[PDB]
């Protein structure tokens, strides 16, 4: 099964991060959830009901992103992909990649991240 | 067999989408379509009927995709993927991907949409 | 005296526009600010306090930009002119660029907007 | 006075051009609308119509840019500005540029075109 | 064996195409060239005789770009890949995906094309 | 009178240098030229035979980005000028900007380059 | 004369700001320095010395972008226009730029900065 | 397990390349570093010393793009994969990726390089 839903480039304003001086000024964090779902019902039968609402994933992504602020990416991505298995049982896994374009480091790079992918149990 | 005919970042203004919002003011609908074809004997010959026209191909998804509007992306990715296999016993399989780019959702974001993948029976 | 301060791209989520299905949707507006203020001083003693303050200004912008809901471009710009003019008597004159990159209009474009050009009285 | 209102990047798939093989192929054409017109009485009140409305001026455009085929950019160019010159009194003066991204031009470039600015008489 | 040797967008102007217009005027072919090799020794050595050399492939693509016209662009990448499997025996796989940002093709697309895989016998 | 005609981006690969080593090599250099033309005759007769063709300009500035190497942009810029000054009387003046996004400079960078503006004499 | 030498989008990492945690952290500082150049001579002669080397002024820039750090982008700008305009009376006006396109504020834009011209006595 | 933590689009200045010419000019190198790990511990505990610290890592790939130079890209990625593999055990296996956008290639291309995957052993 190879349909997906996906959310690319999310972006928050949030004060994740291990370093005292992250937290305290912050930074953008780049979002992207990739979720395996069979969509041949809705695609058969166009009913909202059948499918994964791509706008309520954003809220779920959004209030762990824009919330309190954590030391990993790992943990923000964890506590994203969990929440999305937990409240949606059509999502058979879920991918999140986390981006962090500025990071605390002296040098020339597009970003630096992680990505995890979480089959739903 | 790794062969594909593809287009990219196609984009039609239609008024799909589940809200009458949407469906009153429209919006730009980005789709990609990348089909499995075995391509080998049009590289051999170099004759335009050994291979799937990418010209027809966009009209298909065109009056999909500018036609009458209905809720789901789910909907439109079904309906063209069904109508490429339909009429090209040459395409294995094909996949559809459709992106809103700008839906109603309040945020900050690259865009959101499905994929799904389709072979020919 | 050619110096300026300048906010670039900031984008917000809002919902104005003269059609009712825009104020219920909501898109999103990008927003340049311009201001003309003589930067010698602070060019010399390099004290914050000899200069016009970015954050503060984009606090302006976004309260404008994410508060009530109006018809016009030209009305939100005209407020933000206003406002920055107002607070800031180092500020000559506001640029202020507000750009639709996705109004309910039909068809392929990059964005349209207004942009406006006030002296500070 | 320097307050205006745009449209940029606004793209037509038309089949102008000099060269009989244009005409019959085609290409698509892209096109930037400067206009010059006072905003403060708009800014002021917010009423629609006390300014140009950016939807009705891509419509004049859209109808000159597909419609009849023609040889050269400036011929287009200069119909637009006429029309747009002609139907709005608030516009001081039109600036037009139209881009041919694409000429049947052997070489590497971003693109070729004409820019004109005209008053409203 | 996941190592390879890559060239990205090559860019040529030819005139390829079925439709006679197309070989009279011409267009932009853009080519993405990637060849399975297992690249240790070189990576061990440091010399420049234990891997492919990148320039030399883009000469023999060049050479099919920019050479004789003809029909298809299977027919381009099936000369290519041929060519390039031919000389290296190194080239364990060679991958070729061509693409025409600008056909004659009346629509807002970012491109279409072909790619094909061939492994080296 | 503000009417341009305008070549943005060409690119071709020159040796030019003052560096024996940039003339060995070579490197892309970019080129946009934006010529002062009055467009309204051409608007008004659409006759291609009443306005500077693109096209021809594009191959008086090719032949001299890729003919004999020289050391300074200055110096290609002034000949191709002087080269387009002298062919067209309707061009009153020549703008020519040339760029090396690439140049032997050890550091990060967008490009560094020169732009020149001549009158028609 | 508007004859121009630049150096487009230089960046550095510094630790410049008047936030304590801002030089702790640091930052990407992007630059843009513009040279009013009378460039006629260079491009009669072809002789470097002529004219202004790009080379030298980036080094210029290098040394104060990552040297000492400072509270204002208006000191960094101050010092780069008067360190070029002292070494250079080929160049009659210096024009800096400098932006932060991710500086600590809670928003998402695409960077905020300040742009100084100072000619050259 | 499909984890991973990437640094993507890191850029260094260098010198390597078999040709005399280059070594002596140098350019820009754009490297790309995937890393297999298990971020679910640390994606647990959001402990820093549950998983591999991409500042270090970049650290690593900078130390060998900016230090000796050798003759090809092979040689650099065989070193830095070598050396993360080396230093970190959580990595079960390094993908390394060098590009160079601007070889001394006499064409129009995005860029050209090599790319390696590394299990540690
Ligand atoms: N792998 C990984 N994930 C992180 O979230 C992370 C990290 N590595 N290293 C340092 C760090 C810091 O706390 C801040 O970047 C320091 O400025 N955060
Ligand atoms: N997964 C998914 N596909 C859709 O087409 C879709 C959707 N989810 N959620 C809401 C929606 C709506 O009808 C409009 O976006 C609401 O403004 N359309
Ligand atoms: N010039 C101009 N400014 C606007 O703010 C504006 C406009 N023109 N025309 C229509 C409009 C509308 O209320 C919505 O775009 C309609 O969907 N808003
Ligand atoms: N300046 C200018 N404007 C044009 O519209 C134009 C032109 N110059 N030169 C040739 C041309 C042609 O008819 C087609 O590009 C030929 O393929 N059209
Ligand atoms: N699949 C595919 N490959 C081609 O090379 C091709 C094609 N399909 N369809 C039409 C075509 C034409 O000869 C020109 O695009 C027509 O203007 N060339
Ligand atoms: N201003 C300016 N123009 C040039 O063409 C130029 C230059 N300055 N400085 C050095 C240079 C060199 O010969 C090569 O860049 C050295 O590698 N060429
Ligand atoms: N105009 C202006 N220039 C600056 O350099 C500047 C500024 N305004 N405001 C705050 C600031 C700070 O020290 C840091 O951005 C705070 O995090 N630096
Ligand atoms: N495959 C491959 N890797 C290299 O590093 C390389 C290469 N091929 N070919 C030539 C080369 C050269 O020494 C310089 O590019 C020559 O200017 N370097």
């Amino acid at each position: 099964m190879q349909d997906t839903i996906f959310l690319k480039g999310m972006r928050f304003y949030g004060y994740h991060g291990a370093l005292s001086a992250e937290n305290e000024i912050g930074q953008i964090f780049k979002v992207d959830v990739t979720l395996k779902v069979d969509l041949s019902e809705a695609g058969r039968t166009d009913n909202v009901i059948d499918t994964v609402h791509y706008g309520e994933v954003f809220e779920e992504v959004k209030s762990i992103m824009e919330g309190k602020a954590v030391n990993l990416l790992e943990h923000l991505a964890e506590r994203i992909a969990n929440r999305i298995n937990s409240q949606y049982n059509r999502v058979m896994e879920t991918k999140v990649r986390i981006t962090k374009e500025n990071p605390p480091i002296p040098g020339h790079y597009d970003g630096v991240g992680i990505e995890i992918v979480r089959e739903n149990k």
